[PDB]
C-alpha cells in the first residue's frame, strides 16, 4: 500500500541509472545511492536496500520489470 507507487519509482529511477546488462556491485552502487540521490523518497529507498539489497540487485540483473519486481518481494498489493 502506498509502496507499489514509491518502489516502482524507486527501481524504474535505478534501472534508467545502472542501464542495460549491469553486475552485481554497480547495481548494489548504484542502488545505494539511487536511494540516496532520490530526495524526499530517500529513506523509504534507502530502507527497501538495506531490507532486501541482494534481491534488488537479483531483480535488476534478471533485467525484471517494477510492478513484477514489487508484487514479487511483497511491497505492492499482490
Amino acid at each position: 500500500g502506498y509502496f507499489c507507487e514509491s518502489c516502482r519509482k524507486i527501481i524504474q529511477k535505478l534501472e534508467d541509472m545502472v542501464g542495460p546488462q549491469p553486475n552485481e556491485d554497480t547495481v548494489t552502487q548504484a542502488a545505494s545511492q539511487v536511494c540516496d540521490k532520490l530526495k524526499i523518497l530517500r529513506g523509504l529507498c534507502k530502507k527497501i536496500m538495506r531490507s532486501f539489497l541482494r534481491r534488488i540487485s537479483w531483480d535488476i540483473l534478471t533485467g525484471k520489470k517494477p510492478q513484477a519486481i514489487c508484487v514479487d518481494i511483497k511491497i505492492c498489493k499482490e
